[PDB]
């Protein structure tokens, strides 16, 4: 619907296995836009995964999930038209940040960030997931890292894929075989390969330690791959030997047991986004 000759090309925001993104400008109804178009290399199937992945993101419509703003006609090269993130992915934004000494003393743009607004950092990716939940829609790679960050703090899901090089140590990579995020996996992911949103619901878990952490180390860093693994297979075997994220810093305990549900063993008693997003809209603000 989008005619191409209407973008002006400004810088590369990244790319991908199947795509690369730019940073455009658009004169018509200066709007900056988030534009994704076929790689140089692109091959046969690299234009197969694109044209899936426009048919994938014309289903996600929420205010926190990437939005489909519009495609370039068929005429045209293939491309895919999103909003603008200005503060890029939401792991680099947290690391740029340290968590707010006294309240309220510092000014807009201070390098700083407060307890309220991790809250509403987090609140929103399980407002996100919530949505994806009702769509019955699993993600399978939910991380800061996915994450984008807008103008005051608003906050959308992405699925960047796992190649940018940036968060290689956060994939398990072995010939043959699909790419694993085991630090953010359930452990049924781990050892029986199966996704579902209750394994989504303990990857938010890991994704909310990471706020709260200000992305300030990685899920089990002290652990080995194999370590992680074995892990899952504690999880498994019920003997009370598994074990879990530690409570950060800026965590309240009353948090982090709501993050420790989310890593419950049965995935039936994973609290739904729906009781996560009301923890962190309003119980969580209590003394
Ligand atoms: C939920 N599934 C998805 O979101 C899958 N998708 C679809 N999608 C997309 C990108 C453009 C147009 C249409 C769709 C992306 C968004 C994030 N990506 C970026 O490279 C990026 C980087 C810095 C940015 N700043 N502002 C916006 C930015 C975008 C990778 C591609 C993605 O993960």
């Amino acid at each position: 619907d989008f005619p191409r000759s209407r973008l002006r090309f400004k810088e590369k925001l990244g790319e991908g296995q199947f795509g690369e993104v730019h940073l455009c400008e658009v004169d018509s109804p200066p709007l900056l836009v988030a534009v994704k178009i076929l790689r140089p290399d692109a091959t046969k199937n690299a234009r197969n995964d694109f044209l899936k992945e426009v048919k994938i993101m014309s289903r996600l419509k929420d205010p926190n999930i990437i939005r489909l703003l519009g495609v370039c006609v068929q005429d045209d090269p293939l491309c895919m038209i999103t909003d603008y993130m200005e503060n890029g992915d939401l792991n680099q934004f947290l690391s740029a940040h340290q968590l707010e000494d006294k309240a309220a003393e510092g000014a807009p743009g201070d390098p700083t960030i407060s307890y309220p607004m991790l809250l509403h950092v987090a609140a929103q990716i399980a407002s996100g997931m919530r949505y994806l939940a009702t769509l019955n829609f699993v993600h399978r790679d939910l991380a800061t890292r996915n994450c984008l960050v807008g103008e005051n703090f608003t906050i959308k899901i992405a699925d960047f894929g796992m190649s940018r090089n940036l968060y290689a140590g956060d994939y398990y990579r072995v010939q043959g075989r699909a790419v694993l995020p085991i630090r953010w996996m359930a452990w049924e992911c781990i050892l029986m390969g199966k996704f579902t949103t209750a394994s989504d619901v303990w990857a938010f878990g890991v994704t909310l330690w990471e706020v709260l952490m200000l992305c300030r180390a990685q899920p089990f860093g002290q652990l080995t791959d194999e370590q992680v693994i074995e892990n899952a297979g504690e999880f498994f075997r019920d003997q009370g030997r598994q074990v879990y994220l530690s409570r950060p810093p800026a965590c309240p305990q009353g948090l982090y047991e709501l993050m420790l549900r989310c890593w419950s063993r049965e995935s039936e008693q994973r609290p739904p986004f729906s009781q996560l997003h009301r923890f962190l809209a309003e119980d969580a603000l209590n003394t």
